């Protein structure tokens, strides 16, 4: 018996009730879960790295075995650095599936010890994308059903600072 450490990479911009569901579910079949926020150094996200990790920690803080780190670089190197068992990914949109199968088969060429595991979210979380959430918030639309309160207020305070 070893001790399992799954990495859950994402821009998490912002974290969604979807992401929360998956991380809870992962937290039950793995010893450590690392919520790994991509800095996206050349990607251009809406929430600062600090904003994102905050909203993450706010929503999943109460889970003993969940850690939160930022990271940039190849996900493969981050994987090796973290002596990770496997990389956690969620499946729901079919176009999802073909890229996930590609990023999984490709990273494995880079590091043979590389592993993806996949979860499906609750049918109530399957339609939620960070991107759709941004665009609904962006147009002064209610996202309380789709993201944690933390994030609701956080949108209200990009609106207070303009937007
Ligand atoms: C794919 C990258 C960009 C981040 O993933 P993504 O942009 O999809 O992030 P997102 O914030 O949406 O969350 C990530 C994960 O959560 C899942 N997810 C998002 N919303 C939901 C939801 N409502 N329900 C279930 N799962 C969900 C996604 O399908 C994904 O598996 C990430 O792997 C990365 O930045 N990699 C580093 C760059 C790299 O090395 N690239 C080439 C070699 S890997
Ligand atoms: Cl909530």
């Amino acid at each position: 018996m070893s001790k399992t450490r799954v990495i859950y990479p994402g821009t998490f911009d912002p974290i969604t009730n979807g992401h929360v569901d998956l991380v809870t579910r992962a937290s039950r079949m793995f010893d450590e879960v690392v919520v790994a926020i991509a800095i996206g150094h050349h990607k251009n996200p809406l929430f600062s790295l600090e904003e994102r990790v905050a909203l993450a920690q706010s929503s999943l803080g109460h889970l003993s075995n969940v850690e939160f780190v930022g990271f940039d670089g190849l996900l493969v190197n981050f994987f090796k650095e973290q002596k990770a068992t496997a990389v956690l990914r969620g499946l729901r949109a079919v176009s999802d599936f073909e890229y996930e199968f590609q990023l999984a088969n490709m990273n494995r060429q880079l590091d043979p010890h590389f592993e993806a595991v996949f979860l499906t979210p609750s049918e109530q979380y399957s339609f939620i994308s960070s991107t759709l959430i941004r665009e609904i918030a962006r147009l002064k639309g209610d996202v309380t059903k789709f993201v944690p309160q933390a994030v609701v207020e956080a949108f209200e305070r990009k609106h207070q600072q303009g937007w």
